[PDB]
Order: structure tokens, then sequence, then C-alpha cells
């Protein structure tokens, strides 16, 4: 029941001595009413029974109808002293100068929106219908927010306004500061804990990340400057052994004969990827996890001081588990297709291109995945809005997880792992050739399928984070094409700001969540991970706090002094990670066969070398197959016609044509296979014993905020 | 006449204080004046009563005015309990300094303490008085009511929450050692009712198989070539504790150690809702104690040696002097922690006792398992062939084991550790007097008559209690009976203990914990190690994979020559064959040549024949037992891991009720 005052910027009420709290828009009562009359009669009731008891309460309110269109009408909200101490005094809220001294904005918004939540409004049937949610779901209220203390571009015309936004947006946002220190100060008074929690949080993480970053930089400068001493590369780049060496093929009809001289750029990767620099980076980062997540808990703290059914579940563990069995098949199917349209390396290129597609697939299924997440949420019946996004986090976690790590997962421990001799080849249930790695192995593979999933997510989460809502209030903008182009108040112009869903920042977490698994878990495949984390992290400080300054409405201030249910997650990854990185070079890397050959087969026993040395690995370690040797009544012509040559050499430890033992496992193998239990066992002992060396060691609390008190 | 009271005057006594008369260093006396007048100034009454026995011994007590005892923190004594009133009382004495400690220690007070409400023997005179004494030996200390249930409630009125607590804790251990029992005693006899089908001891006894196989000299000159068929009672004594019932057994223990541990956590819960620098030289001293037991088992066994009924008689007795030694050792080992604890000098009490309590846990622990330790992984697992026996100091041979391993005597070992210790520890603290079996002074004098504590009994007790946990739980693959005599064990100390605490014992001050103390992070770390050492031993000590391997591989013809899986010439196709012209590549001096024309044996090992290209080397067989061991422990430690955790998460650690509380309340 007011007109606009004049004044674009204001703050306050058109007197200008009331400070505007919060915002509340309905659409007028006066509208082309359809359907029915009694709907809208009961919603209009509701609005005044609402406002009636608010003002009974003690809450001053004022409205004015809207400058452009005539059926939007905006009322105001306004808390005097006495109920706004009254309400600090039950609310247990933990040198006073003025209203914008002792009682920010923040904290007042905060109490208004309390006020405005406990409140009543109409009793029927001896029921007692209460919650802002319930008005906004019936269509009575089309929204409910606070306003931002001016444009983030231009300053307040105001002088006594401070303009907080325009600082944010100058220091803290916008990538012209892409070095400065992020002032969370300004962050807990303007948006509150719960957005101060998380970039504080997101800001150490990416401090550690550097450091991590930083010793990965050095081990991957130690594996690439110690080149020429790769003696296998050099043998399999060697056309007078590696060229002679005639492997054998790995499908049935569409392999030819091939040498293992093609794959020397491979073998040179793989020196770069598999040299001990790798494995004193995964013991490192065991240590990492743990000095992460202690340090972590003590600025947990001192953040605090500073700043005071089952057939659902088995169900959804139903769902997570055909999620994974589809993820392999349709990665294994690009793999398929792209290699079947096959006419720099054509094998690294055909590996970028099914890396590519299954990236592209995961993100697809992202979606789908969330929408049946909150399906399966919604069945259940929270016991309260903590349980509701508990049980959120829980499932989406599991359903995120599965999709990348079930992607990499495969190609690490069921790419070639369990794939028999030519003579009598391995099918799953028919025609299911299993296929197998090169003699190098899939160690490249799943550090390319790691990086190019790394990566796409990254660009396009941050394009997403960017433009949806850039897109969303430009063409908002487009639907009001009218040539107003005038001045216009602070309060219709939020309201065409986005409403920031409830979820918050659960979007956020879960990307940095997931990101976290995968500079944790594979990081004994791809030692640059964390560089790629730093970089992504230094670019999503800014595009977080952009996105929630330009284009979303100001959250009312919750706070919270933990980052919330990913913690017990974290613990978790880190938990798994060891044991992830532990069978990683156990079995996807060929280390250990490397060190048993140096140590117990190029000796005169085994070898035919005087002293311990390396050569000889590639020829001394390939099986042989004979041609003629081609068990199976099925299939019998494959490719007999050739004939070009005789014998085939394969990636497998077993005993050659002849012998008491034909192709069965030999000596080597079993060395080879308790090698490698006894290095799992190893590492995982002596990682988890020195992690909690480490954890029972450090306080984990400030040693100042000891020193204080 | 045996009052509680004062003499014709109603007021209840809280505490005596006792000294002796200068009669018979006039200091003593004027510190005994300055501290009698500033206690009576302070506001509390006394009365000095000269002790009938002897009149140099004055003894004095003391009360408390209900008006000052108020000031400072039906009926008005029946509000607060006696126990209250004393701590209370022990609490504003404290306060106060001349210490009462330091006046104890200092020779200013003989003793200072509280007292009992009547005789146990016999029921109080006074009709008023409950006579809670009287009815709570008759029903819970004396062994007629071992079968009755444990009146924590009472427990607690009459001493307090820590004594309640501890009882309490023991109950439930006990509790839950009788389904441990059950199912061990299960496996067991499962494991007993299949000697029959032993096809492999059969074998051994088989004297075709058993007495066809020469084997080496086991030992070094002496021994000469042995036959196998003379230990085949023996294989059948460890067919039963070798078989897959003490692997079902082990693994069902991994999970009733987190059921113990989890529903233990809830009976806390339940209990506390329902109520208001000089390091590295403790870990060298740990390091020679280990070291020190390891030498005096292996000396002990050298020289029981060195002079069916033979093997065991030599291995108990072997057993017993390790326990004599360890239980000799063990005084040394609390005098030295006890010593070098105090050279830290703490500044409170709470401290000391953590500090005492850790280093005493680690002592006792190395004293009593570095031999079990030893005889169970580093025993009989580095010997080379008969050809180049390693001898990693000189002159030290490594002993090894006889073809079916080390567990029995392992068993033998635990056994004998376990009861001779409890037996020995029971008669020692109360048990002559029962065996055996089978004027008129105040309260105050008969109680100074009596012995303290000493501040570090309950810590003994759970010592003892901790002990039996890290034995039970431990080596458990190896001896699955111990929960059953875990139980006995505990079914008798909780009588045992509740005797002597009320008779034998003066009355101790109450104290509230909100936890049994620093003794749960023991128990998870027990469980933590448990887990691996239990992998460890059913890998290595016990030959279960290696027979596996072999019914499973090398019974095909491929290996082989059975048709099917079977057993059948595990023993005659498992051991390795020594050519004696091989004596020592050392060209040293040999013990084989000669004794008759024998020219070659048997010995454990799975190394190649002589003749192989690689003859005296490890071969497949070896490399497939091996993986086998590494990949069980792997599997093993990560599905109990991954079960344990899931029943932690699927546990709410709540009745359920508390919220139901909370709603209402
Ligand atoms: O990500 C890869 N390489 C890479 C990534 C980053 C830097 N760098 O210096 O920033 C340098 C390199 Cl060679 C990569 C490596 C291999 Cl073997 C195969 C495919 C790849 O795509
Ligand atoms: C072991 O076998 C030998 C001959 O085969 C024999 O005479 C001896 O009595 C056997 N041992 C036992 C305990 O029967
Ligand atoms: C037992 O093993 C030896 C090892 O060469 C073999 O000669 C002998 O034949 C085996 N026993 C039988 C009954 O064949
Ligand atoms: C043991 O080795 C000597 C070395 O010449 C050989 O003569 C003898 O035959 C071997 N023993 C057997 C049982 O073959
Ligand atoms: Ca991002
Ligand atoms: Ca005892
Ligand atoms: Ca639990």
């Amino acid at each position: 029941f007011e007109e606009f005052n004049g004044k674009p910027d204001s703050l306050f009420f058109t007197d200008g001595q009331r400070r505007i709290d919060f915002i509340l828009v309905y659409e007028d009562e006066s509208k082309k009413e359809n359907n029915k009359k009694g709907t809208n009669e009961k919603q209009k009731r509701k609005r005044q029974a609402y406002e009636s008891n608010l003002i009974c309460h003690g809450l001053q309110l004022e409205a004015t109808r809207s400058v452009s269109d005539d059926k939007l009408v905006f009322v105001k909200v306004h808390a005097p002293w006495e109920v706004l101490c009254t309400y600090a005094e039950i609310m247990h809220i933990k040198y006073i100068l003025d209203r914008d001294s002792f009682f920010n904005p923040a904290t007042r918004s905060r109490i208004v929106y309390f006020i405005l939540s406990r409140v009543k409004y109409q009793v029927m049937n001896n029921v007692n219908k209460f919650g802002i949610n319930r008005l906004v779901s019936s269509g009575i209220y089309k929204a409910a927010f606070p306003l931002h203390d001016c444009r983030f571009n231009y300053e307040s015309e105001d002088i006594s306004c401070p303009s907080e936004r325009y600082l944010l947006y100058r220091e803290w946002a916008h990538p012209r500061s892409i070095y400065k220190k992020q002032p969370l100060d300004l962050i807990r008074k303007y948006y509150g804990e719960k957005i101060g929690i998380y970039f504080a949080w997101l800001g150490y993480y990416t401090q550690m990340l550097l450091l991590a970053a930083v010793v990965g930089v050095a081990c991957f400068l130690y594996g690439y400057l110690d080149q020429d001493n790769c003696t296998w590369s050099k043998e399999v780049c060697d056309p007078d052994i590696g060229g002679q060496i005639l492997m054998c093929p790995q499908c049935d009809r569409l392999c030819p004969f091939w040498r293992l001289n093609i794959t020397c750029e491979s073998s040179k990767k793989l020196c770069i990827f598999d040299s001990f620099g790798t494995l004193i980076f995964a013991v490192f980062m065991g240590v990492w996890v743990t000095l992460f997540l202690e340090f972590w808990k003590r600025r947990q703290a001192e953040l605090e001081y500073e700043w005071d059914l089952c057939a659902s579940a088995v169900f959804f563990w139903i769902l997570l588990i055909i999620a994974s069995v589809i993820g392999i098949i349709v990665y294994r199917l690009s793999v398929f297709i792209v290699f079947s349209t096959t006419l720099l390396t054509p094998q690294m290129a055909t590996s970028i291109t099914a890396s590519i597609i299954s990236f592209i697939i995961i993100m697809i299924l992202n979606t789908i995945y969330e929408k049946v997440a909150i399906m399966i949420t919604n069945f259940e019946l929270p016991r309260t809005q903590t349980d509701y996004e508990n049980s959120l986090t829980m499932k989406m976690f599991l359903f995120q997880f599965v999709n990348y790590y079930s992607s990499c997962f495969y190609i690490a421990f069921f790419k070639g792992k369990f794939v028999g001799y030519p003579g009598d080849p391995v099918y799953l249930l028919g025609k299911y050739r299993s296929e197998e790695c090169d003699p190098g192995g899939c160690l490249l593979e799943l550090t390319t399928q790691l990086t190019i999933i790394m990566g796409g997510k990254a660009i396009w989460n941050n394009i997403q984070e960017v433009l949806l809502p850039w897109v969303m209030n430009l063409i908002g903008r487009y639907k009001r094409v009218s040539g107003s182009e005038k001045i216009t108040p602070r309060w219709e112009q939020d309201y065409h700001l986005q409403p920031m869903g409830k979820l918050g920042l659960f979007y956020e977490y879960l990307e940095m969540i997931i990101q976290f698994g995968f500079v944790t878990l594979f990081v004994a495949s791809f030692p640059l991970a964390p560089l790629l984390a730093l970089v992504n992290n230094i670019l999503e400080i800014r595009v977080d706090a952009w996105k929630l300054t330009t284009q979303f409405r100001r959250m009312v201030p919750e706070k919270a002094q933990d980052i919330g249910a990913w913690q017990p997650i974290m613990q978790g990854i880190a938990i798994l990670a060891v044991v992830t990185n532990a069978m990683i070079i156990a079995f996807t890397s060929d280390m250990i066969p490397r060190l048993v050959y140096y140590w117990s087969f190029s000796i005169p026993p085994y070898g035919d070398h005087t002293y311990y040395t390396m050569d000889g690995y590639i020829n001394n370690t390939l099986s042989v197959f004979n041609i003629t040797d081609f068990k199976n009544t099925d299939k019998e012509n494959p490719y007999i016609g050739l004939g070009n040559y005789t014998l085939c050499r394969y990636r497998d430890f077993r005993n050659p044509p002849g012998h008491p033992q034909e192709y069965k496992h030999n000596i080597y193998y079993w060395h080879v296979i308790a090698a490698k239990l006894a290095f799992i066992i190893v590492m995982e002992h002596i990682i988890y014993s020195v992690k909690f060396f480490i954890s029972y060691a450090i306080p984990d609390v400030s040693k100042i905020t000891k020193s204080k008190i």
C-alpha cells in the first residue's frame, strides 16, 4: 500500500529509517481468475491470516505495486528493537554503537526467517499447518528473500551504505584477483557460516593440493629425466630385439601377426609413468591424506572459536549395482565401435576417442542418476530435513562414485587379467572374447581414461556453472522487451535473480568430493592429478564466488561448524585409497615382474648374466604358443590359411610347447604373484601404521586455542 | 560394645585417625598437636579412645555435623548414603593442608580409613543396622552363592561406582565368554569326531608310509635318522586343533569381538544416561625384556631336551620352567616400571596412573607373549637345506619343527601359561583357607588391625583381566578351548575378588568414572592386532594351506597321478629329498658320514630334489603355497574388517529407547 519513492538503491522503507529485512511477493488478486474461485479465495484468506499474525507478533509491513507489471506486489518486513532482542535472548544468540553495528543484516535476516517459519496462519479440522515452504508450495507466495546491499558492478548510491557486494566483486570474485587470499571474514559477515566454511575448506584443500602437486611434479620430473636407463623400452624399440619378437594376435580374425616394435612410444610413456617415483608418490600420498585430514580438523577448530524400510535400501543398493553393470558395458561397447570404425599414433587416437565417448556417456548419465536418487529418497519419509539431506548425500555419493570409478576399476583390475592362452581362449558366456592389454599393460590406458575424465568433468561443470544462471537471466530479461529502460528499485530486480534452490552447496561439495576421489584413489598411475586439482580449484573458487554474487539471490544465513556428512566419506575414501593404490601397483603395473627378473631371474641359476642386470627381460619373460596346438573343434579356420609364420608370443607366464606341463603357470608366475601379494600386505601395514602414528602424535587441536585459555 | 556411633550419642562415624603416643623426638608430638588443633578449629568434631590392646596406640575418631557438611557441599541421615558422606568427608580432609597422605607417610598418622557396617561372618548386634555387609557377603561373596546374580545396585551403594562398573564389566565379559566357549567346544568336538577321516595322520601311523620315510637328523650331530611313524600319535592329536573348525572359530571370534565391543558400549551408555625424552629408554627396556624372554625359553627347552611320553613330557616341563621364570621376571618388571614412571614426576595422579598402566601393560605383553610369538613365527621358518644350514649368529643353530608343525606344542605352551598363572595367582591371593578348611574390641580397632589395598589393587585386577583377554583373543586359532578356560576363571574370579574385598581389605572411598578407564583403547588395539595375528598363525604355523594346495592342484594328472581330487600321497609327495654325499658345500665336518648303508633322507621343506638343475632350491610347490598363504591373509583381513565396519555402522549404538525418552522429556 505504498508507491516507489524514487531512490533506486534504497535499502529502507519510504520513511528512510526502518531497514528492510525480507521481501514477501505475491500475485495480485485482481487478476483474471480461472478454474475455481474457491482456491483463489482460500489462498487469499490464508495470506491475510498470515500477515495479520505476523503484524500481531510485532513486525511492520509495507507493500507497493510493481513498476512494470500491474500484478506483482511486494510486501516488506521490519523488526524493531524489542522483538529482535527478545528473539535473540530466546535462541541463545551468542560496546554497542547502533543498529548497523552489533546486529549485522545477516543475523537480522536469520531472526526474521525464524519468526516467519515459526508462525502459524490457519488451523482446520483440528490440524496445525505452519512452515513457509507450505505457502510457496501451495502457490500463496511466489518467493521470499532478503536484499543485497547494491549492484555487484557499480557502487551503492547511498553514502552511508558500505556496499559490501562491490568489495566482494572487486577483491574476492572476478578473475582479476586470481591470486589474492579471499577475505573469509567478509564472506562470513555477508553470506553466513555455511558459505565461509565451504570457502575456507576449498582454500585449505587447494593449498594441500599445491603441496601434493609439487611433490608429484618432482616425481614426474625424476621419471622423465631418467629415460635412457629404462632398458626394457630400449629393447622394445630396438629392431633387433623388439622387432624380432612376433607378438600373437589378440582378437580372433581381425588381428594379424604383429611385432613388438610398434609400441615404442607407449613403452617410453610407460617408462615415464611406471618408475619408482610413482611408488614414492603413492607412499607420500598415503601420509598426505592423513596430514590433510588432521590439519583440516585443526582448522575446523580455529574456525569454531574464531567464529562461534530396508526395501528402499536393498532397492537403491541394487540401483547402484545395475548402474555399475551398465557403465562397464557402455565403456566396452564404445571401445569396440571406435575400433571397428578405425580405418598422433592410431593407438593413442583410438584410446583418446574411446575415453571421450565414455566421458560423454557418463556426463549424460549423471543427471539421470541424480533424478533417480531424488525419486528414491522422496519415496522414503525423512524424519527431518537433516536426515533427508544426509540420505541424499549417501545415495548420490555412491551413484557418482560407481559412475567414473567403475569406469576406471575395470581397466585396473578386470582388463586382461583373466584371459587364457590362445589355445583355450576364455569366453564369458559365448563369443564374448576377453580383450587383453599390450606387453606394456593397461597402466597408460587407465592414466588416459583418468585424465580425460577429470578434465572433461572440470570443464563441463565450470561451463555449466557460469552459463545456466546467465542464460536464465538473459531469457527472463528477454521476456520483458517492453522499452521500460528506467530506474527501478532493488527488490523487483532481485526477484529476477535465480532462487538458489534449497540444496545449496550440495553440488559443489559433491564435485569436490569426486575430485578428491580421483586425486587420492588412482594416484599410483597418474602423479600429475594433484596439479589438475590445483588448477581446477583455483578456477573454482572464483567461479563459485562469481555465480553466487551475481546470478543468485541472497541465501538466508544458516550456520554450521562442520562441512556436513561428507567428512565420513572423506575418511572412507582415505581408507580405501591405500588398498586401491596397493592393488594398482601390484597388478596394473609391471614393476613387480621387473624387480623379480632383476633380482632372481637375471642370474646363472635362471638367467645367463654373471651379475644382476635388467637386460633380457622382454625376451626371457614373454611366452611361446605353437600355432598347431589350437584346441576346440569349432572355428578351426580363423587364420590357419596364412601360414606366414608358425610361433606367436603372448603376455603371460606359461610353460612353452613340449615340457611335461604344456601351458601351465610356471615358477616365474608364482614368484611374481607371491611378490605382488607380499608388496600389497607390506605397503598396507606400513602405511596404516604410519597413519596411526601421525594421527596419534598430532594433538588434533590448535595450539593457540589452548594457549588463549 | 561394638558400637558404630559415639558412646551414648547420636552421630555416625566416617573416618578414624590413629596415632602412636610419644610416651612409648618431640617433633612428632608437636606435629600431632598442631594437626589436631588445626583440625578441631577447622570445625570438625573429634574424640580420642585408647586402644584396648595397647595403651600407647591411642585411636582418635571424627564425625560430620550436618550443618558443616551441607555448607561445604523421611529421615535426615537417609537422604545421603553413608558412602556419599564418607566421600564428602574425604574430600574435605584432602582440601586441608597441615594432605592426609603426607601426614600418613611422615608418621603423623598411622592410618586413615572409614569403617564397615558390621562383621561379615555374623549379623550386626544392633537391630537398627541394615547389616548390608552380612547380606552382601552371604549372597554375593561366599562361594555357596556362585550361581546367583550380581546385585550391582547394592554393590555400588555400599562401595562406589568404580567397584560396580568393574564388576559389571567382569560379569558381561563372562556372559559373552559363555557364547565364545560354547562355540569353541562345538568346533573342538566337530574336529574330534573326524579323527577316522584324517587321512594324513592315518598315513603317518601306517608303517608302509610313515616307517619307510627316513627323516634326516632334525637336531645337530645327535638325533640320527628318525623314521616318521613314531610321531603319528602326535599327528592324531594335532589333527583336532588344525581342522577347518579352527578356521570357522577364528572367523566367528572376529565378529564376536565386534559384538563384545559394541554391546559393551551400549552398556556404558545406558549406565551413564541412567545415572548422573626418556621414552627411547623405556623402549630399549622393552626390547631387552622380549629378547630375555625368548632366550630363557630357548635355554629351558635346550636343557630339558639334553637329558609319546618323552617329547610331551619335555614340552610340558619346558612350559613350566618358562612360566616360572616369567612369573619371577614379572616382579622385576613391575618394580622397574614403577621406578621409571616415578622418575618422570607427573603433576597429578590420573596422568601417573595412565603412564604406569601403559608401560605395565607393554611389559606384561612382551613378557607373556614373546615366547608364543617366537614359537609361532620365528621357529623353524628360515632354516635352509641340511647341506647349508643357517647360522645367523654363529654356532647358534635355529631349531625346526616336526612335519606336522609346532602348533600343538604352541597350544601346550598357551594352556600351561594360562592355567598355571591363574591357579597360582588365585591361591596366592586367597584360596589357601578354603582348601585348608576342607576378646571383644571396637570396630575401629578391628579395621586398624586390617591392611589396605595400596592404591593399585584395581589396576592389578584390570591388568590380569586384560592379559587373559589377550590370551583368549590373540591365539584363538591355535587353542579354541581358551574361552572355556576364561569362562571358568572369571566365574571363580568374581567370587574370589568379592570375598577378598569384603573380608581382607579395608573400606575404600567411593569414586565415579564415566568409563572403565584407559583400557578400552587397549581392547581395540588388541582386536586389531588379533585379527592379523590369527591370520598369520593360520597361514604359517598351521599346514592347512599346503595340504589344501596339494588337494586342489597336485592330486591331478598334470602334477600327480590320482584320477580325482584327494589327499592320498600328500606326505610322500610333499617331503623333499637330500643326498648325503652333499653333506656340506662348506667342505667341513659332517655328521651324516657312515651310519650304515643309508645314502639319502627326507626333510620338511619344499625344495627341489638332488639331480634337478636347480637342486636344493625352492620349487614351484613352495611358491604356490606362499601365494596361497598371502592371498588367504589378504582375503581374511579384508573380509573381517569389512564385516566389522558393517556391523558397527548397522548397530545404532542405542536401545531405541533414548529417542522415546527425548520425545517424552
Ligand atoms: O596427460 C598426458 N600427458 C601430459 C599431461 C600434462 C603435461 N604437462 O606438462 O602439463 C605433460 C604431459 Cl606429457 C598423457 C600421457 C600419456 Cl603417456 C598418454 C596420454 C596423455 O594424454
Ligand atoms: C614304525 O615302523 C617300523 C617299521 O616299519 C616299526 O617296526 C615301528 O614299530 C613303527 N612304529 C610304531 C610306533 O609302531
Ligand atoms: C614316494 O616319493 C618318492 C620320491 O621319488 C618316489 O620314488 C616313490 O615312488 C613314492 N612312493 C611310492 C609308493 O611310489
Ligand atoms: C649323491 O651324490 C653323489 C655324487 O657323486 C652320487 O654319486 C650319488 O649317487 C648321489 N646319491 C644318490 C642316491 O643318487
Ligand atoms: Ca567445477
Ligand atoms: Ca584377582
Ligand atoms: Ca555402531
